[PDB]
């Protein structure tokens, strides 16, 4: 199979006066590239995919593809939807606009059955020729992609090569790689990046990497080089910022951190997302001071 | 200014991948003719997530014109997890003859209480028809707290209550004990009577798609404070109320409607699919204990 692995960043989408700051987005992507990142995930959950227009989503995917031209960094475009015809369309666009692959979150709100999830992803896989990474996050979707469904999808569709797990369930990641050791298991939860990597995972899709791309990039490469002591050490040091970046729902804290770090101008969200509480604002600032944030 | 009583979350029938518009209108007239007080087009039961904005509009219009000339009101589904999308949906609804909007809490992106407050204020201050909140944390990933609902009720005149689908009777005490003027609407058919018996003023029912007369009688008995007859119907409906969630709504109800000959094809839009063979037979079993009205 063709795969997209390693240290990857779920890119934030900066806003200036309610519009996508295109120069900032492009500017943030280059900062990721220059810090050892292997792939970028535009218009994911951290990128506020739910509140972006279909026209803004295509702009941000094009900025990513165009900023990584001439580099080793791949673009894993977010193209999920809880409507299958909608997800197929997004996957088709992302392919035709130069993305190296698609990240496709499990359907949210409507809670499809395991059979429905199978047909949903099969339709998506039959929609493009680029690699397809599943994304399982039950805390947001209301549903779980079972291990059986993932493995059946892995064996029945050539594009489906692994899963981004954000379920806090190390048991499931043992289950996956013990029955299908060929899949690419990707960490979607920064705090347990090393434990996921140490069991055979081949990359991360990180929130923290928005702020400390070099440290997440270092964590992954130590792990992939089987330097588990160096990987766990970085994992251990990052635990505090990894948890505090979820004091409120992602991406409220990470954008707050970027703003405090002077990496984006203005702390702008799209409703129903909004600035954090005063308490959370101050707590974020406290945790940040214990870490060295790279500039541009 | 409210919309209460027995209401149906209409299923959305498909024929060859398209919305069977004549079957949709014929199902609405069957609800009207069986004592239902309002219809909820393109809600969760109507597969709102997988319909296009153009189809959503079509079913809202079919509902308004099929209920034109009747006392039956239209509570159109117009929620979204993007506020600008929810505002736009509310405006159309208004522009299109709907008597009000049902606005589900934002799903997937998990906004804070402050974000949910501003989300609903934006919707409410943008249109003038009544707005019923819809709280179903099992699907959205978020809960509209009791404080937030009450604040919305008190700060916006358009927001008049909440449809609760959280299986949390404690919260329904919490709501009506601190704000007894709001309209609490049950979103869980199995506990329709307990919610009504605490001061609830209506239901938005899945079961009413198949047995509209039974849900209609249950609600009106309760609103008439005939709780013994209301509970009696609620108890008789438990089996079908429960089996109708053997898989996620509306997979079972469409199976029931199809089995009963009320729709002609068992068609879903993906990622929704027909149920397992096992659940198909169980739904078929439970139906046999109920008298299903035709057209
Ligand atoms: N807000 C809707 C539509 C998203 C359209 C692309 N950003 C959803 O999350 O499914
Ligand atoms: N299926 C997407 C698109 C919106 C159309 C129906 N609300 C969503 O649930 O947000
Ligand atoms: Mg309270």
């Amino acid at each position: 199979k063709n795969i997209i692995i390693g240290a990857m960043t779920a890119l934030i989408t900066p806003f200036k006066n309610g519009k996508v700051d295109e120069q900032s987005y492009a500017r943030l992507i280059k900062r990721q590239i220059e810090n050892g990142i292997d792939a970028v995930v535009p218009v994911g959950t951290t990128g506020e995919s739910a509140t972006l227009t279909h026209e803004e989503a295509r702009t941000c995917i094009e900025i990513a593809v165009e900023t990584c031209k001439g580099t080793k960094v791949k673009v894993l475009a977010g193209a999920g939807s809880n409507a299958t015809h909608e997800a197929v369309g997004l996957a088709k666009f992302a392919k035709e606009h130069g993305a190296d692959g698609i990240l496709s979150v499990a359907p949210y709100y409507n809670k499809p059955t395991q059979q429905g999830l199978y047909e949903h992803y099969k339709a998506i896989a039959q929609s493009v020729d680029i690699p397809v990474l599943l994304y399982n996050v039950p805390g947001r979707t209301g549903c779980e992609i079972s291990t059986d469904t993932i493995i059946k999808l892995f064996r029945d569709c050539e594009n489906i090569y692994g899963v981004k797990e954000a379920s806090g369930n190390i048991d499931k990641c043992v289950d996956l790689l013990a029955h299908e050791p060929r899949m690419m298991l990707i960490s979607g939860e920064d705090a347990i990046n090393y434990p996921i990597l140490s069991n055979g995972g081949k990359g991360v899709i990180s929130v923290t990497s928005n702020l400390l791309p070099d440290m997440i990039s270092a964590l992954t490469h130590f792990a992939l080089d089987e330097n588990y002591k160096e990987a766990k050490k970085i994992n251990d040091e990052l635990y505090n910022i990894n948890k505090i970046l979820f004091c409120e729902s992602n991406p409220i804290p990470i954008k707050t951190a970027m703003y405090l770090a002077g990496l984006i101008e203005s702390l702008e969200f799209r409703l129903p997302l909004c600035s954090p509480s005063k308490e959370n604002f101050a707590k974020i600032e406290e945790v940040m001071k214990k870490y060295k944030i790279k500039g541009f």
